[PDB]
């Protein structure tokens, strides 16, 4: 199977959160409300693997 | 008045909080656990334009 191109990352400015600011910081005050904010945001503070993108690129 | 004698701004020390990444979060969680935490952590995202609820509580 396979979700998208599967590869190497390919954005830049739109979902982060390589900058944990929000997990570093949430990691300590228990409140996922505020990553379930950041990854509403749009950072995703929380992993690097099950990702989604909006612009695929196979077509482009 | 102000919270003390406000003094001394021109630097910036491991202190932050300019990178608003807390503040800019939390202000929309509603969650002063992760300011008051981001200020304990050492950034203190918090505007100053005439806040006075006695913050820096007792929490140890």
């Amino acid at each position: 199977m396979g979700p998208l191109q599967y590869k190497d990352l390919k954005i830049d400015i739109k979902t982060s959160p390589p900058p944990e600011c929000i997990n570093d910081l949430l990691q300590a005050v228990d409140s996922q409300e505020v990553r379930d904010y950041c990854e509403k945001k749009g950072w995703i503070v929380n992993i690097t693997s099950q990702v989604q993108t909006e612009r695929n690129i196979n077509r482009a």
